[PDB]
């Protein structure tokens, strides 16, 4: 499909076979999930936004669904307050900015 | 064009007739720049992202072109850890995800 950018482009995510709403972000390196209590083994990362740097868990080879479309990867949780769906992802489904 | 991104979508700006790299971001509400002088009287208001808030300068109605398009509208400036144009200007020159 095409979204368009005169609201937030949230769409739907399922992981876990559970559905959330998540930010189309071009901006972010990497996916970035609200606080969830996923199971797996993790590493501690720390990643950098606009006002400095959160703690979060990284989780690897997850899968996820994004407005329908598979894709499987790495995906950081922590305190976070919007969940977001970054380029590792976003590269996945196909999708692309035009303009 | 259209864009891919297994990189940043980083394109060249040109603003107050000085040239600039910025990202093309889908999950900012604004455009913030890295400091700078702009013409004009500035505003002060506060920014969140991941890690928190940064205090910013408010500038309206400014003109770029953003990779050969032009919009004119409103820029932050402040401590932003790289440049960013956001929702507000990418609505200005048609830019949409497709997938
Ligand atoms: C309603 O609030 C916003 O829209 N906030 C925007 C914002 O922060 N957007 C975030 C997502 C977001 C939205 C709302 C609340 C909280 C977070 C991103 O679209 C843009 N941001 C822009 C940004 C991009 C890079 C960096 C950075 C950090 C350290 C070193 C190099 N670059 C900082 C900020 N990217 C990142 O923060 C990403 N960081 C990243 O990819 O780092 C490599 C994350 C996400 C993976 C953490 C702005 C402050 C830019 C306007």
């Amino acid at each position: 499909p095409q979204i368009t950018l005169w609201k937030r482009p949230l769409v739907t995510i399922r992981i876990g076979g559970q559905l959330k709403e998540a930010l189309l972000d071009t901006g972010a390196d990497d996916t970035v999930l609200e606080e969830m209590n996923l199971p797996g083994k993790w590493k501690p990362k720390m990643i950098g936004g606009i006002g400095g740097f959160i703690k979060v868990r990284q989780y690897d080879q997850i899968p996820i669904e994004i407005c329908g479309h598979k894709a499987i990867g790495t995906v950081l949780v922590g305190p976070t307050p919007v969940n977001i769906i970054g380029r590792n992802l976003l590269t996945q489904i196909g999708c692309t900015l035009n303009f």
